[PDB]
């Protein structure tokens, strides 16, 4: 993939101020969600505002989670770098490669699923860290296994290519993009001419009040519909009401979590590092077709999963449909998904993958942008309120 | 004012794929409605979808409306030019005009204080139609008496000043104009080449669309909220709640009534009498103050206010500080809304009133446009609140 240097789809479009007041009425949203939670705290406790509860109890064991991915940032970055370098060599030497290159991708391979596969989730299911500090952690172990495999599956070719025709990365290249945005180790030789202090600022500044947008979301919108709403009916109309009240929750936490995560987190770690020289979602909210909108959103995920797992897992089958290895990349990563939610869950139940599965056999067979539109907001609803049920069901039983 | 052919903003707008996804998830979220809509009515009766209940009782008096109507059009259509026409000849003849003047000024004035001031008043009090039904003729009656107002106003000093040089409408043109969406008796002389057959059906299907979204919103917003909440705590937590958790509703009828009666009513009635020849509103979202906020909303009321009262009340008033003329059109543009509102809801508390002074002088003394959306934001949260919050109280005792 050629990495050229647009910047972000929303970063050009938020000038036009017509979408310009769509931000400012979201932070005026925002201001009126500080304001109600400061009245109400003032009016139920008498005085002591500003609390901030929810963040110290889902960001609990912090130390354990720094060190944890402390560790695990110096394993990816050095277990890694130097079992590629004693290949390299050694693969150019001797006389038999077949059974040594087998041997050492069986090394990464245990290192992979043995550390990156174990680690992350040993230390989540042993020390037992709150729900979003191991969600944290579970997601930089799918980001280090996917960026590893990544760099590995771009310099083995690379190394074969040139001992059939008889270039090692440096220390400081990967050291730099294993903190870069992107998730292919084509890597940033575009960069940015400075890092901007004040843009950077104003980038993390955005991402602070996202987060706080997220908590006052969760505060004010998911405390009532779902904190012990147990009065129970097992009632189908409770739940369609259920599924339709928390589609504003839902698809508000898609949009600012959407907009957050990558406009604003990735920008700010892009410009900070001098490598904005790419795009990471184009317009998915304009989709004439759904298999049209799997390739525009969350385009990192998508181009690895799209290049290195589709094209091998085509190559190597040698299928005669290459819409079964679309349906099977599609089905591994629902699968991926699944487990990252159930990790930061710790739960069962993926109505991810049955409702991905439906709404993906139910198109195949502009008012189609309405019908994305509405399949779109049913499932973030069905999303939201089924994984909540389950988070709050298991906390109330 | 000069009648230029431009047409309506967001119909010039609305071809963007952003705001056109934007209105397609608006539909969409009309589609998911009515699908909540019919399968909770299908789980609660078993069967017997689409009945329509408020609406049948919104618009119950329907003939009565309809006769009233027709007799306040033929009397705003008659008397007011009748009593022109013969006024006009003696005032050109008579040797004293200056009492004949004022008798027949006098005559307009107990016309459309007495007839267009007590008819449409008399008829609602008196065979009692219901909330929406008195409120499209008490609407029709403002606009009568705006309509007939603006035509007398324009047409006496053009008699008085042709009399001083020593000019009488048609019948047709007037008979034309008071079917027209403006509201200045400058009237559709810019016209329109066609009637679009097919633009004027999509328009009005919009219309049709926006009006049964509007109920929509009432049936699953606008019901919960606020149909018989009373284990009454009186407590501030419970207003405070209310006045957040009914901005959704309010602000999406206040989006998509805006959009509805504006852009589709009256462009329909635009294209179907040829004349769209003029804008009807700028972007209110985007205003730098409030204002210039002001200037920029329902531009035909403000066009008449502004205009005719500003102008005429400040010229005759001949005052050295031209703002207490503003805060006093802005007065009695207050009283008239809270008339109409008192008129069509049976009811006192003015919440209108004193909101509207209260945002106005807090604001006399883009951080700002964040303000604006925040004070927008809470003031239409506090009036669907309270006025909603008065009609389902004496709809409880
Ligand atoms: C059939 C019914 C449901 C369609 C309703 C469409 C309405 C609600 C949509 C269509 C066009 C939309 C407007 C288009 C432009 C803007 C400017 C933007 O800066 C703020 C939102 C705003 C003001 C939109 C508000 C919602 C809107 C009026
Ligand atoms: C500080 C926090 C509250 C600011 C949050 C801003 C977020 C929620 C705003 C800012 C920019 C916005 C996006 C800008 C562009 C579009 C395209 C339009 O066709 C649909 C809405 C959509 C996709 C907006 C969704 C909401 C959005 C992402």
């Amino acid at each position: 993939k050629i990495f050229i240097a647009r910047r972000s789809l929303l970063d050009e479009l938020l000038e036009v101020d017509h979408i310009r007041t769509i931000y400012h009425m979201f932070i005026a949203l925002l201001i009126l969600f500080i304001l109600s939670t400061l009245v109400v705290d003032y009016i139920d406790e008498g005085r002591l505002v500003l609390e901030f509860s929810l963040l110290s109890y889902a960001f609990g064991k912090f130390p354990t989670v720094v060190w944890t991915w402390w560790i695990m940032f110096l394993s990816t970055f050095s277990v890694p770098y130097f079992l590629f370098q004693h290949w390299a060599t050694g693969y150019s030497k001797s006389s038999h490669p077949l059974i040594r290159s087998l041997f050492h991708g069986f090394l990464f391979m245990i290192f992979q699923i043995g550390v990156l596969g174990f680690g992350p989730t040993y230390v989540v299911l042993a020390y037992t860290l709150p729900p979003a500090s191991r969600f944290i952690i579970i997601f930089e172990q799918i980001r280090f296994v996917m960026k590893a495999h990544s760099f590995v599956r771009e310099n083995v070719p690379r190394v074969l290519n040139s001992a059939k025709e008889k270039p090692i990365p440096t220390v400081n290249q990967y050291l730099y993009f294993l903190f870069a945005p992107t998730l292919i180790y084509r890597d940033s030789y575009p960069r940015n001419p400075t890092v901007r202090w004040g843009y950077v600022a104003m980038k993390f500044a955005q991402v602070f009040g996202c987060f706080f947008y997220v908590y006052y979301i969760f505060e004010r919108l998911c405390a009532p519909l779902f904190r012990n709403i147990k009065q129970e009916p097992f009632s189908a109309r409770v739940l369609v009401l259920c599924v339709f009240n928390s589609i504003l929750p839902g698809v508000l936490i898609l949009f600012l979590t959407f907009f957050a995560f990558l406009h604003c987190w990735l920008n700010a770690f892009a410009e900070m590092l001098r490598f904005g020289d790419r795009m990471f979602y184009k317009d998915w909210w304009n989709s004439t077709s759904y298999s049209n909108y799997y390739r525009t959103w969350n385009v990192v995920v998508h181009d690895w999963l799209y290049y290195y797992a589709y094209k091998d897992f085509l190559w190597f089958f040698s299928k005669r449909f290459k819409s079964a290895a679309m349906l099977a990349v599609f089905a591994v990563s629902a699968v991926v998904h699944e487990y990252a939610l159930a990790v930061c869950l710790s739960f069962f139940y993926p109505v991810l993958f049955v409702l991905f599965m439906f709404f993906g056999m139910a198109f195949n067979f502009p008012i189609w942008n309405v019908l994305m539109w509405t399949s779109l907001f049913l499932g973030n609803g069905v999303l939201l309120c089924f994984y909540s049920q389950e988070w709050y069901a298991r906390q109330h039983c």
